[PDB]
């Protein structure tokens, strides 16, 4: 079976077969669509085969199916399941099986750069400390003085599920929040529940509205351990607009590096509980969510303060007028400072590029429209126009819970 | 099976019911989602007719009631003997209504009970098609202080006698290919404004020519007939800063009707039915002016903004984006010709949502079209889980008539 999708604003078509690879489940039925829904201890049982799976697909890709090196694998992990009930990935499997995550990544929209992924295999790391040590090296290496690297690090792979390695921050680097008690916030209101984990952990805040979060990382299934990156590896922004000289007294800034450190790699089978991975910002999920949601640092309302906009009614969209010059002033900052980012209309015209190249040379590219057009000004942007189809791959990055609720505390 | 929805800017959470009395499917399966795809006899009719007559004798607190066995024993009849069955005016009123109730890709639905349901089930020629149109749309404009309707025509018999409005719109502006290369007046009307003069229509090639309407009663050739101007509300469209703005020459018209859906209804198919309401700003601001594929007037927009057009990271075109939506604003509540911008109208479906998840037990939702098409983010409606489900009453997409009708 094959199925097709039209961009309705040059009237492209292309043919997906792509889909009839797709195994997991996506959260729909035939009488229910879940498309706008957030997020909808393995035994050998199961294991083997998807582990066949995997390595059927690698030595697909090398040109090499079927071979001698391909059957040998196939037993070799066979009876390396059967007797000790897991298995080793080889750094080549590795390699592809993060590349591919990435390329599968079906709301990612930065996926044209899948290919180009620095992967540091950190599966001999045993402690927190060693964790702070590769993790610090993933930043610079990633940061690059601000010509920015995609880059992933992995740890040691699930085992029982009670000896997991976790990075329990959300991202790498992040701005802590601080709830108040007159109820209102101090920092980012996103990472006050995390700030608050930190302090108790014995995170001496300085409480500032900017103050980068320490690393709280777990090894082995033991309790995790509080490091503060060397302040000379996190490359930071002051956020200023080209017209607006006011803007600057905002205080703004923003670090470089978006770095993702809180989901699950899944490949062959294997769980890769910490598997931190970063790459560079496209310009509204600094100036759209980061500084305009109203649960975020909602600066909306003082930005329109001081263009002087006509705030009484909405119908005057000063909401829309001032998240424009906010999305300005980010992207002008970073290029001003020589730091890698992208804006919304090259990102996406990029992604259409890359998703009708993936339908030629693989057969499809799943994609998430609701996660994939940009959260300001959709439909000037050509993914808007753009049907897509919704399915997961194998390898992918996978949701987890927060490991605070998981843990069984040591003490 | 009992299935919650989460909105993330609030952690407000509702519980939906209403989802388990879906009927017909989405296109989605288990593998695959399809949210973002734009379109996917006697004994089938009796069932369907006992699913709407229950749900209305429910409404009204009469399920179970002699009026509503005597009702149903007499459709049950009525299809028996002539293969179809005629809805009482009150059953056709609540089945319009709910056909709006369950659009899930509306955005303006919590005006849902407030419809005007005209009835022009006894009519028969396009001359008299024309005479209820011009009906709908004098009272549906109401001098600017517009108002919801929907006219319903005879419903489909054999597929030979359909009724079709062959306009999308009952009021669009025309659509003419250049010989020099590109498109004059707007291009999404193009083949339509072909056929029109292609009919008969004598065009006067500019840029806002308001179409011909065009008419096809009982299966029978459709015919051409001008809306009078002085039903047609059109606003012309200024800035309230940028006095060039007036220069640029656009307008639009204050009415959007749409014409070319098929009304279903306890199993019957009500082919032609144009219903209309009130404009949301961006409907045409971000679409009908600035979509590539449309009027395209971004460029020089932003030309006459003397804004930096030489690299996308300066954001010229959501620059001028904002600007040219401030003015339709501006434009419509200037002329007080009613419009809603796309932060009251999602506020207002948020409200919408929660009396549907309150007083029903749930609320269809397309997330993927609810949205608006700028500024998303910054409207409540983002961060809002929607699950999308079909249940009738519904109106449904059908095919165009050309390339259908037996000329
Ligand atoms: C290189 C530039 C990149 C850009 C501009 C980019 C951009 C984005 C954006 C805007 C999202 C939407 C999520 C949100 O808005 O919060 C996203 C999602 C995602 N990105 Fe990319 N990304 C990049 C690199 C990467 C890399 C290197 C990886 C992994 C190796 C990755 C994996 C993902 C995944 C798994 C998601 C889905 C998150 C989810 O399922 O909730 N991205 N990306
Ligand atoms: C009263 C104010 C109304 C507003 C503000 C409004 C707004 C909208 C918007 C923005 C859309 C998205 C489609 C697009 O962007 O072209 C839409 C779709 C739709 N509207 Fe409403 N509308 C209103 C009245 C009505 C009425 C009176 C009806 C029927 C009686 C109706 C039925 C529909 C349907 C069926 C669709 C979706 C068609 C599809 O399935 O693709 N609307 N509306
Ligand atoms: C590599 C990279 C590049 C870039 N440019 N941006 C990002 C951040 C986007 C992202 C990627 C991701 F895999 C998971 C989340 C979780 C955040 C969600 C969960 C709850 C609140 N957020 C909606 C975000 C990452
Ligand atoms: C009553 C009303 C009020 C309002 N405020 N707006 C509208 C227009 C929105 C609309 C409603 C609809 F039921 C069908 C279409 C078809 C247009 C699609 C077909 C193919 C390409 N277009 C996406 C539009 C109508
Ligand atoms: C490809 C995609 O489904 C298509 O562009 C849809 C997306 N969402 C939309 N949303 C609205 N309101 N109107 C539209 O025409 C569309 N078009
Ligand atoms: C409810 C809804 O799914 C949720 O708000 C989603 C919508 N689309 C998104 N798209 C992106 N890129 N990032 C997001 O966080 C979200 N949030
Ligand atoms: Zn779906």
């Amino acid at each position: 079976r094959f199925l097709k999708v039209k961009n309705w604003e040059t009237d492209v078509v292309l043919t997906d077969t792509l889909h009839l690879k797709s195994t997991l489940e996506t959260g729909c039925t035939e009488h229910i669509c879940m498309g706008s829904i957030m997020l909808p201890v393995r035994t050998k049982d199961q294991l083997f085969p998807l582990a066949k799976e995997f390595l059927d697909q690698y030595y697909s890709s090398i040109k090499r199916f079927g071979s001698k090196a391909h059957m040998d694998r196939l037993e070799e992990v066979n009876k390396e399941i059967e007797s000790t009930s897991t298995y080793q990935l080889k750094d080549t499997e590795l390699i592809y099986g993060a590349k591919h995550a990435w390329r599968n990544a079906s709301r990612c929209v930065g996926r044209i750069q899948w290919s180009k992924l620095q992967v540091f295999d950190a599966r001999d790391c045993t402690t927190a400390h060693g964790m702070f040590n590769y993790i610090c090296n993933h930043v610079k290496y990633a940061t690059n003085k601000g010509n920015l690297r995609s880059a992933i690090t992995i740890f040691p792979q699930r085992t029982d599920g009670k000896h997991d390695f976790r990075v329990w921050n959300s991202q790498l680097i992040r701005y802590a929040g601080y709830k108040q008690p007159d109820g209102s916030t101090l920092g980012d209101p996103a990472n006050v529940q995390f700030t608050e984990i930190c302090i108790q952990q014995g995170w001496k805040a300085p409480r500032g509205r900017f103050d980068v979060l320490p690393l709280l990382l777990q090894a082995n299934g033991n309790d995790p351990e509080l490091f503060q990156i060397p302040p000379e590896l996190v490359l930071e922004v002051p956020i200023r607009h080209p017209k607006f000289d006011w803007f600057k007294d905002l205080g703004l800034k923003w670090y470089g590096l978006p770095a993702v450190s809180n989901m699950l790699l899944e490949i062959g089978g294997l769980e890769f509980s910490a598997c931190p991975f970063s790459g560079w910002y496209m310009g509204t999920e600094i100036g759209v969510r980061d500084y305009c949601d109203n649960s975020r640092y909602n600066i909306l309302e003082e930005v329109a303060k001081k263009m002087d906009l006509d705030m009484r009614k909405t119908s005057s969209l000063w909401k829309d007028q001032a998240l424009v010059e906010i999305n300005i002033a980010v992207l002008y900052s970073f290029q001003s400072d020589k730091v890698t980012i992208v804006d919304h209309h090259s990102a996406t015209e990029s992604f259409i590029k890359h998703m009708e190249n993936e339908y030629r040379c693989r057969g499809g590219c799943p994609a998430d429209w609701v996660w994939i057009v940009p959260p300001m000004s959709g439909s000037i942007t050509p993914v808007f126009h753009q049907e897509m189809l919704n399915y997961r791959l194998t390898p992918s990055f996978e949701y987890q819970p927060d490991p605070w609720n998981t843990h069984v505390w040591k003490g």
